[PDB]
């Protein structure tokens, strides 16, 4: 549960710790932090280390000599369940998580902080049962624990737990002492402090950090842009809350529908497909979730494989969808990342059951709209448009470096879906349908927050992100693409203020 990763430690103190405190299968995860988007796992094996390279351009995770996954968590829990599977170039085991007693990505850690400046924050921001850790400042090396509890009528009230740090490990002054502040604040979480007048100091909720006025986004901006590395880790952190099942994606007959093996939709939020062929043993699969901000909808899925491509139009019929939104190449790197599931100009197609007519491709500098009708076979009345938005200037890797081309294309996919009468669901898909999918569908959501609400209105990146991941694995994959959500909001604001 994500203990495993130590985001500040160094190659050679991963070595360290792994043959002082670990055993052979011990194993953590860290940031190779001077190339942001690699990652290493150490893994310790007939009493030598290994370093094991993770890469992330955006797309997913890639694990030198294993597979791709959408999240760390995802990708320690299926070799915990696998020994066997992992092998270096000419098996490495993966048994026993080595635990970070870090406590910088926790969303309750604020370290710099005083007392009076934290009374404050837990006074404006907090409610019952909100609660942080911060530094001491009267005692050096020690640590605070202040939580509310209970207008300003008296009826709440602040309380400062001191936490003595003693020899490596951390108490209330009193009990059981713990080898790091989030095990203290786990076991007082299930447990909590009563005071002898009988106040519970339960521990409901971190005080929230991330929430911000879209008003005042360039301030926040500027503030993260000295940080994004350390909210986005917090966010991370996290991941472990979503490990979800997707025994459906995993099923012998769905093999072959899933353009990564192990990244694959939750069966809580999957696109279950009806009215399939009998002679097919499973006809209700597809690898794609339905997203719902917690109003449009959205469909998040991989480009389509050679023998899926029917299975996108079902899809895109049953659920009345009339809007796609294409974020790769066909192909980039010289590899396939989305087979071509549409005519060409002026042509019609049938896809199974579907057929399909190109009316129309209009090319703009970083897009291509092409004007599809969609019908069933056999079955006139059916048939409906559905605008099919290609982006075609994505980078390679990365992001780009100026959003003024997003939001110019989101901004026309956007008035395209609003402008038709019962529109389901947008379709939006990259490769395998989590970084750049994940990452349109989130500024769009926060983007739709001020398009109703106006500029003086409350956003959380983090918040919007977790709850999107919870509906799909992955969603948004890489610092990069979280600070270009930030820098897209922010552009996106400015132009409005303009105006
Ligand atoms: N192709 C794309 N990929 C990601 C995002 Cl956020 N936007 C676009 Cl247009």
């Amino acid at each position: 549960s994500r203990r495993w990763f130590h985001p500040n430690i160094t190659g050679v103190e991963a070595e360290n710790l792994l043959l002082t405190r670990g055993v052979d299968g011990s194993f953590l995860a860290r940031p190779s932090k001077s190339n942001p988007g690699d990652f290493t796992l150490s893994v310790r094996r007939n009493g030598a280390v290994t370093h094991i390279k993770i890469q992330n351009t955006g797309d997913y995770y890639d694990l030198y000599g294993g597979e791709k996954f959408a999240t760390l968590a995802e990708l320690v829990q299926y070799y915990m369940e696998h020994h066997g599977q992992l092998k270096e170039k000419n098996v490495i085991e993966l048994k026993y998580p080595l635990n970070c007693a870090d406590p910088t990505s926790e969303r309750w850690f604020h370290g710099h902080l005083s007392g009076k400046e934290a009374e404050k924050l837990l006074t404006e921001k907090g409610k019952h049962g909100s609660f942080l850790v911060r530094e001491s400042q009267s005692h050096p090396g020690d640590f605070v624990l202040s939580v509310r509890t209970g207008s300003n009528d008296g009826k709440s009230k602040v309380t400062h737990v001191m936490i003595r740090c003693q020899e490596l490990k951390y108490d209330v002054g009193g009990g059981e002492r713990f080898d790091s502040l989030t095990d203290l604040v786990e076991h007082y979480k299930k447990n909590p402090m009563v005071e002898t007048l009988g106040t519970v100091l339960q521990l409901k909720q971190p005080l929230n950090t991330t929430r911000i006025n879209a008003a005042e986004i360039e301030s926040r901006v500027r503030e993260l842009s000295k940080g994004f590395w350390e909210e986005f880790e917090t966010l991370q952190q996290q991941e472990c809350k979503l490990l979800y099942s997707r025994k459906e994606g995993q099923r012998q007959e769905n093999k072959n529908k899933n353009r990564y093996k192990n990244i694959l939709p939750f069966d809580h939020t999957r696109v279950v497909l009806h009215d399939g062929d009998p002679n097919e043993p499973v006809s209700d699969y597809i690898n794609a979730n339905i997203i719902m901000p917690e109003k449009k909808s959205y469909i998040a899925t991989q480009g389509c494989l050679q023998n899926t491509v029917n299975d996108f139009w079902r899809m895109v019929f049953q659920e009345n969808s009339r809007v796609i939104v294409m974020t790769t190449k066909e192909v980039e790197r010289g590899k396939s990342k989305c087979v071509k599931y549409w005519p060409d100009e002026y042509a019609l197609k049938e896809y199974g059951v579907m057929r399909v007519r190109n009316v129309k491709e209009s090319a703009a500098h970083d897009y291509t709209l092409r004007e599809l009708k969609l019908s069933k076979v056999g079955q006139g009345n059916t048939e409906r448009t559905v605008w099919q938005y290609h982006f075609r200037t994505w980078p390679d890797h990365g992001v780009p470096s100026d959003p003024g081309g997003v939001l110019d294309f989101l901004e026309e996919v956007h008035h395209k879906q609003e402008s038709i009468m019962d529109a389901g669901p947008v379709v939006v898909h990259c490769s395998a349908g989590i970084g750049r999918t994940g990452t349109f569908i989130v500024i769009d959501i926060l983007i739709d927050i001020i398009r109703e609400k106006g500029v003086d209105c409350d956003i959380d990146v983090p918040k919007t992100i977790q709850m999107v991941r919870s509906q799909r694995s992955g969603m948004v994959q890489t610092e990069a693409q979280y600070r270009f959500i930030y820098m897209a909001v922010q552009h996106y604001i400015e132009t409005l203020q303009r105006r």
